[PDB]
């Protein structure tokens, strides 16, 4: 699925995001644009062997297992396909535990890039929440 930007950050508030461990949802709505273009099934094959899956591109060697990677923790305790769902729930408490293991959404390269220090607001502009 390709997220409408309001579509999604209604979803990501429904799923406890807006404001969890203090960032608002257009740090996290922004992140997906950057990450994913918004597509559910997006994914990087890195040549370190891992991959990154899903709206929020989380990689395969700290979270979320694919049998694949070296290293892997699993941290998020799920197979990565479940992170290549139309709902939006795996990639969601993922996100969360990345954050709640101390990271910030520096884990993020596009967030960093192109959402940090910017007017994020504007990502969940206009919309029904």
């Amino acid at each position: 699925k390709v997220f409408g930007r309001c579509e999604l950050a209604a979803a990501m508030k429904r799923h406890g995001l807006d404001n969890y461990r203090g960032y608002s949802l257009g740090n996290w709505v922004c992140a997906a644009k950057f990450e994913s273009n918004f597509n559910t099934q997006a994914t990087n094959r890195n040549t370190d062997g891992s991959t990154d899956y899903g709206i929020l591109q989380i990689n395969s060697r700290w979270w979320c297992n694919d049998g694949r990677t070296p290293g892997s923790r699993n941290l998020c305790n799920i197979p990565c396909s479940a992170l290549l769902s139309s709902d939006i729930t795996a990639s969601v408490n993922c996100a969360k535990k990345i954050v709640s293991d101390g990271n910030g959404m520096n884990a993020w390269v596009a967030w960093r890039n192109r959402c940090k220090g910017t007017d994020v607001q504007a990502w969940i502009r206009g919309c029904r929440l």
